[PDB]
DNA sequence: CCGACGTCGCATCAGC
DNA sequence: GCTGATGCGA
DNA sequence: GTCGG
């Protein structure tokens, strides 16, 4: 499926949805729009109508007459009117921000601010995060390409092993399973020494070592269990700087760690049918526990998981490689 | 018709 | 000052 | 906005 087949429709429907979460604050309906966008985008056929795409799941009757409209005139009236509003546009635009949402990007355009460039004459207006989300803007629309990834994790791994050779940690997201480019690095790190059933220091020791070698070069939150900043590749002599990049690391208990690992390594689609096919096995599967349901659906005590493994296990699977998981 | 549509850590705000 | 709500991100 | 109890 190429973007030349529906990418009028499907960019429609995301430009559609952007509106609703950042302008509408409706967020319900932002999603709905995406997943429109997403089953239209999968699906291996120009689309001649509305009455056509209806029949997939997601689009239902406002989105098939949307669909209609541009099929038959190139744009939709009511998207054409809102990009031209610049009151919408601006709350749009400013939500690309890193920190700024729809309430923060509603209230500056209320007063005046609009731009990037207004942004900058009025840092004291902005917290902490939101003027690392400014100074790094567009780096962080940037991908991330696999190679860089590796690099950086090759720094994430060494730095945490030097700090306590007992700690693992895991580089998950779509980099676990294989993408050519990231978004960002999200690492998940835990300790034997760290259970549900339990030192408050253990991620702060592996902050503060990446931040000593310099590879962390912000902080947006930091907590006891987790992490999220800015890190950067070091300069290869004469070579251009890198770009700086966003990076998690959350702290998570031993016997939580491989459910943590999993759901976070997605993908979305694959975690929505492996909690399903759970439920069928009577097992419910969540970010941190697999736990049996009883004959009235009174779920016991979290079982025991010591590798990734052990959950497909429980439910009856075959492991499947983070590689195979795109669903 | 009408409620669901994931959940929660951290930063910060609103109230007391 | 403290506790709880809200905004934000993922 | 869409689905479904
Ligand atoms: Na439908
Ligand atoms: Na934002």
């Amino acid at each position: 499926p190429q973007e030349t087949l529906n990418g009028g429709i499907t960019d429609m429907l995301t430009e559609l949805a952007n509106f609703e979460k950042n302008v509408s604050q409706a967020i319900h309906k932002y999603n709905a729009y995406r997943k429109a966008a997403s089953v239209i985008a999968k699906y291996p056929h120009k689309i001649k109508s509305g009455a056509e795409a209806k029949k997939l799941p997601g689009v239902g009757t406002k989105i098939a007459e949307k669909i209609d409209e541009f099929l038959a005139t190139g744009k939709l009236r009511k998207l054409e009117k809102i990009r031209q509003d610049d009151t919408s546009s601006s709350i749009n635009f400013l939500t690309r921000v890193s920190g700024i949402g729809p309430s923060a990007a509603r209230k500056f355009v209320d007063e005046g601010i609009k731009t990037l460039e207004d942004l900058r004459k009025n840092e004291d207006k902005l917290n902490h995060h939101q003027r690392i989300g400014l100074k790094y803007f567009g780096d962080f629309e940037k991908r991330i390409p696999r190679e860089e990834m590796l690099q950086m994790q090759d720094i994430v791994l060494n730095e945490v092993k030097k700090v306590d050779s007992e700690y693992i940690a895991t580089v998950c997201g779509s980099f676990r399973r294989g993408a050519e480019s990231s978004g960002d690095m999200d690492v998940l790190l835990t300790h034997p020494s760290f259970t549900s059933e339990s030192q408050p220091k253990l991620l702060h020791q592996v902050v503060e070592q990446l931040q000593k070698v310099h590879f962390i070069t912000d902080t947006l939150s930091k907590g006891e269990t987790k992490f999220m900043g800015v890190c950067q590749l070091p300069s290869k002599n004469d070579e251009k700087e890198y770009p700086h990049r966003r990076i998690d690391i959350r702290l998570i208990p031993k016997d939580q760690y491989y459910c943590g690992v999993l759901y976070f390594t997605g993908s979305d689609i694959f975690n929505k049918n492996m909690r399903a096919h759970a439920l069928e096995k009577g097992f419910t599967i969540n970010e941190y526990t697999i736990r049996p349901l009883g004959v009235t659906g009174v779920a016991g005590e979290p079982l025991p998981v010591d590798s990734e493994k052990d959950i497909f296990d429980y439910i009856q699977w075959k492991y499947r490689e983070p590689k195979d998981r795109s669903e």
